[PDB]
């Protein structure tokens, strides 16, 4: 295991037709996660080969949207400042790595 | 998403020649998890068709070992614990169920 990090990542999306920005969008101050408590927005899954594909991650916490911080925001006003982007949203994400424990033991 | 239940089971393993019980001990009270501070003692991996296959996962908090509590121990403790045992261990572990957010929004 290792201590946590946090990569920060700045993308643009491009809308396609039929998929959206293909992402889905979890969290908010209003909308913890059920196990963590985290309140965090969270893109919690990306669709297939679709905008996002390679770019954004399941896990993935949103910290801006077109310039609008995502801190401590409510669910359906993150959800409203990404539905309400034109042809572009750009997104900035922080992106986990690391985690598990110091110490595992085979027995 | 849905609120986390933990379902528990008790499950009696033998031991396999150069596999061991075939389990990863991790947590701890001394050893907490890197991302979410949890002391938990958990089965952190499972070996491919060991004695442990399709009787403890990957996650499984274990609770007691042989008659003895799991409650708040030491990483070694519960390692000195499983690794005395003879031929059969007894162990009683709580695997979750649930999880996720209550609302998701695909855009």
């Amino acid at each position: 295991g290792s201590h946590m990090i946090w990569e920060q990542h700045t993308v643009t999306l491009h809308r396609a037709p039929g998929f959206g920005f293909g992402i889905a969008i979890s969290g908010g101050r209003d909308n913890p996660h059920f196990q963590s408590g985290e309140t965090s927005i969270v893109i919690s899954d990306v669709l297939k080969g679709g905008p996002a594909e390679g770019q954004l991650q399941e896990n993935d916490r949103v910290a801006m949207v077109n310039g609008v911080s995502m801190d401590n925001v409510e669910h359906a006003f993150a959800v409203q400042q990404l539905r309400k982007s034109g042809k572009n949203a750009k997104i900035t994400i922080r992106r986990k790595k690391g985690g598990g424990w110091r110490r595992t033991t085979w027995v």
